[PDB]
């Protein structure tokens, strides 16, 4: 088959047997969607991913997009455009779209499980297909007049972009200098140059593109608070009929040459620099840009984390399939006998160590993003967790930098084990794992770098939150710990929870002490990424142990065959993760408890 | 970037002279005619050549990779890369460390590998193509008197060379190879088989000949590696007296792989005796001793790969640092709430300083490891700088090679992630060299033996079979440093814990091996923990060597260092302190994890994965 190896079985296990999402299916908003239909949808998009979506994976990398300076457009390889048409023809770009825009109501947890397959098979294909979802965001934030445009945009399937970054404004969005000048008719003329813009042109995939552009109105204050958000279409159009009109003054000037994700055109985008104005419409006709734009950034960060996790998953399953068939060496119990029978490499302890590491992290990460998604619907959060709308929103906000920051970093790191499993053949383009590594390196950078994820997590999702979302999650872990075959895992989880609590307390002390000793805040910066990663490891270990508790129940109840194999794997992975990953958090806590400012005081010239 | 390569001669000289005292042998005995000043000038000269003509084709080789003609069985290399190769040849750099009688300049191994570091940082495939004369010397050492004559010709004419072991079914398990050798009445052999992944098996018109050193199994010989012999298989027949090139020998490249990185090194399927023309080979030394002879080559390849990974991390770090110094983004963390505060360069951010010091300490600790290892590769150097006799020196070098290779490869690739991250989104661009550093260095944990093979060699051969003598010598040196100003008190305390952790790891794994006398399956626990053990020893050596560098830096600062010297020495202190406090303590948890390994993951049904 294709490079892409999917895991619907593990998705269904999470959605139904672990988190109970099927309990909201058929009820209230999800009245028209039953469990059987949900599973059928997952199987169908999994097949679409393994078939026509994956088919262009290699071609998009080997035959990458080309920028045409004669027209200021990008050309895409024909095989990739065929994959995109398969996505559209199936309606899959309406996944999770509101009913009034033509979508099928469904839990976010199911929505992201569906999207995981596209992200594993050809993740740029989902990015080009985020248009309808961006039009929903524009709808929710728009005026009544603007809601009619957004509806046209979704119905016609226009592409979309989020346009923030400039050459001098990446992590520091507030330093952007793209300008907005209001016109007599109430429109605005956008003037500036933006950098690194995903899908800024898309060949003839769509008839229009909606750029959602951050820009500073003349006279506005500084920083992100002075930014406003503007609807800037590639083509003008009839606000009533949608008929496509004259070109708007927003042009791609370049396409970047990247380590991976090559088929995703990443472009410099100039507004108002080529002889015609870039007409923009103030979104919601209010000046509230960074808040409006963060509706998009939140979705982007969930996507990027899910992408990295989807990619580790198919990397692991490729490595596993390879190991099952590769004969090399004799069994270690016979290593001195040079005529002992040769064995497949799954018989080697280091290879089984590497495979169980890939398995536990991939499945642990899938549980984390699905768990996160169960807090993105008020109804789901109430039904499956018993938490009200407000707490659910805070818990989701707490978890998103884990999905994004911990997911992106872990996936790239563990793909190294996936490649190692193939031996020298892992280094060949004949196998997909080296492209998996190249495509996923970007996941720790776009949508906010890991450092920005860890700062958000601590300063905004914990401290500003007064620790309420965090205390809720810690209480669910402690409950699991308080509760035989899982006694050892629960004891190791208790140590890990205490370690994370100790880290949180040390860093809170460093931050609070900054009122009287300004440089003490640096120790928060020094520890923040390690803290984010430790929380991810704790969550992984907890969710895997929860999976193993369900697996124990199902084995006791008499599971057989392929079911039984699956459940035995969950017990093995939870135990391996508890005994080989969680203990490192104790030394990390002690490291964080002894952080100092020596490295901050060192002369830059000493580096 | 074109001038991507950023060198660190100053750190090399610091190690060679101020830390290890390699200059004590310069101008005495085997090195009587090379003085410390000439050594420094050689380092500066190859570093400049590497930063200019050698690095100039680094990007070209990746973007315009070699092309294979399957009818002629040859590859075409990009012109800019061949021009790089000629600058290397014109400077005599393919003859660094070559024996005097082969045209080399005698020098200690530590200096030789310091010189090569620059080629490996600037364009590592160029050094790989240039390893022919080094192989000539190994052939000379193992050959008959007549063969020594050929090796002398090959070295003087600068012939290329390959090491030909791997087959589709024989990679890690070299002894499974099926390539055969068929003896001829006149005493030559005809080699028959297909080999795979052969580096430099063709190289366009760089050389007038290529010496393929080929492992093959004589007809009727036993199985495993012990049945293999090593054969000299030239690309062209030649006149054995004069070296004049003759008729094409029957050994032909039949494929060239498409790889993630290191693209300009042609990695080839090599067909012997398959095109109706015999592949004539000459038994090396006219004895049957192939795996032992070939490990002379493997030892050098493993050293080169480790040094390659370390060279690449260090130019990766230096690129990241120069970017960070100039990139303005955000406010100082002490002013994060004030949205009007001045913007600062990103070296002001704690996480970037963490990133950079992690890159620095590992790059410099790794440099110290391979230079330390090389001080045991000459008996005269090992005697002068360490006081150890030739036998212990060999065992210590043998212990440290899988660390250089295994820990070097794995560490450099992982810390280049920090390098790339320092550039932000720009780091993902081919406009900057880090992404190619990552791709080019992924191979280093794989060729010349995978990390798992390195860790298995380390434990079973270099510790257990060695009866722990080399490990005990090194541990005793670390203990002696810990025992000896109190300004490094915290570091020595952290090193004492790390040393105890590593000794605990060794004891548990040894215990698992002892238990295997009673329950064979207990040996799996050694397998499960072996790579983590190898990486723990590398971290311990990193931390110890950095701390010794800090003790030297404190002396030099106390004596009154100023300016750039002062800053260099301050950075050593900071790096040793940072590494001890942020890297070493994790070894405690790793020791506890190794003490609790079990066979659950071994007993699990394969179907459950
Ligand atoms: C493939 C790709 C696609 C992209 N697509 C889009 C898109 O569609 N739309 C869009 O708007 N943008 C897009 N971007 C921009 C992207 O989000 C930025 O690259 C990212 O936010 C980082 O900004 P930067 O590149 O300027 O790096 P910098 O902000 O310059 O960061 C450099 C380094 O400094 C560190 N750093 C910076 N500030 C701080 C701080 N305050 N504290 C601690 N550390 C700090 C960072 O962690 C990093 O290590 C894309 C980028 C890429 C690579
Ligand atoms: C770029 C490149 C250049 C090369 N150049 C050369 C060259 O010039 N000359 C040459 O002779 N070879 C060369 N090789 C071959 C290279 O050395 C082998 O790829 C390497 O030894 C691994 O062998 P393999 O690829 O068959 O992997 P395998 O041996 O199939 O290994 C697959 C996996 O199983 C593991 N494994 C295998 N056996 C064991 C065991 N006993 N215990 C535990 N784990 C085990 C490995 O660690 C790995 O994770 C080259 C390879 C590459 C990629």
């Amino acid at each position: 088959m294709s490079h892409y190896k999917s895991n619907v079985r593990d998705q269904v296990f999470n959605l139904f047997e672990v988190f109970g999402v099927d309990k909201v299916l058929g009820a209230d908003k999800f009245s028209d969607l039953d469990a059987d239909t949900a599973r059928e949808m997952l199987t169908e998009i999994a097949r679409l991913a393994e078939g026509p979506i994956a088919e262009s994976f290699v071609e998009g990398d080997r035959n990458p997009p080309v920028f045409d300076p004669e027209t200021h457009t990008v050309t895409l390889p024909e095989g990739f455009k065929k994959s995109m048409r398969a996505l559209f023809d199936g309606g899959w770009d309406k996944v999770g779209l509101a009913e009034h825009l033509g979508g099928i109501p469904m839990p976010r947890a199911l929505q992201w499980a569906l999207i995981e397959h596209i992200l594993g098979a050809n993740p740029a294909a989902y990015m080009y297909a985020m248009g309808p979802g961006m039009s929903e965001i524009f709808y929710n934030n728009g005026t009544d007049e603007q809601k009619k445009w957004a509806t046209i945009a979704a119905e016609r399937g226009w592409g979309a972009t989020m346009v923030l970054t400039e050459p001098d404004a990446g992590s520091d969005v507030g330093a952007g200098r793209t300008k907005a000048v209001q016109q007599p008719d109430g429109t605005w003329h956008i003037e500036g140059v933006k950098r690194f813009i995903t899908s800024a042109d898309s060949d003839d995939l769509f008839e229009n593109i909606m750029h959602l552009v951050l820009a500073r109105p003349e006279g506005a204050g500084p920083g992100t608070k002075g930014l406003s958000l503007f609807f800037v279409p590639k083509f003008h159009f009839d606000h009533e009929t949608g008929e496509i009109g004259e070109r708007n003054g927003v042009f791609v000037t370049n396409v970047e040459h990247k380590m991976g994700l090559k088929v995703s055109a990443t472009c410099e985008l100039s507004l108002g620099q080529h002889g015609i104005p870039a007409v923009g419409w103030l979104v919601g006709e209010v000046h509230n840009g960074i808040a409006q734009m963060f509706d998009v950034i939140e979705q982007a960060r969930m996507m990027v984390g899910t992408k990295a996790i989807a990619t580790l998953s198919t990397g692991y399953l490729n490595a596993l399939e390879y190991a099952k068939e590769r004969v090399q060496g004799a069994d270690m119990t016979q290593m001195t006998d040079k005529t002992a029978p040769r064995v497949t490499i799954t018989h080697h302890p280091d290879v089984r160590r590497s495979l169980m590491t890939q398995k536990a992290y991939a499945e642990g990460l899938r549980a984390i993003y699905l768990y996160t998604a169960t807090f993105q619907d008020a109804e789901v959060a109430q039904a499956v967790h018993g938490v009200d709308g407000d707490l659910a929103a805070r818990v989701n906000d707490l978890l998103l930098p884990i999905v994004k920051g911990f997911g992106s970093e872990t996936a790239y790191a563990k793909l190294t084990e996936s490649l190692q499993t193939l031996g020298g053949s892992g280094f060949l383009q004949d196998y997909p794992i080296e492209q998996y590594i190249r495509d996923s390196k970007i996941d720790s950078l776009y949508a906010g770098t890991t450092a920005i994820q860890a700062q958000d997590f601590f300063f905004r999702k914990i401290i500003r939150d007064k620790g309420q979302a965090l205390a809720y999650v810690a209480g669910e872990i402690e409950q699991f710990i308080k509760n035989g075959r899982l006694k050892t895992e629960r004891e190791l989880l208790a140590t890990a929870l205490a370690d994370v609590q100790g880290m949180a307390a040390s860093l809170t002390g460093y931050l609070m002490a900054a009122q009287e000793d300004a440089a003490s805040i640096y120790k928060v910066g020094l520890g923040s990424v390690r803290f984010l990663m430790a929380v991810g490891d704790l969550l992984s270990g907890w969710l895997l142990a929860r999976q193993a508790a369900v697996a124990i129940e199902k084995l006791d109840a008499g599971a057989t065959g392929a079911d039984k194999s699956f459940y035995e794997g969950k017990i093995a992975a939870a135990s391996f993760f508890a005994k080989n990953m969680l203990p490192l958090l104790t030394s990390t806590r002690q490291i964080i408890e002894n952080l100092d400012n020596d490295v901050m005081e060192l002369d830059e010239a000493a580096f």
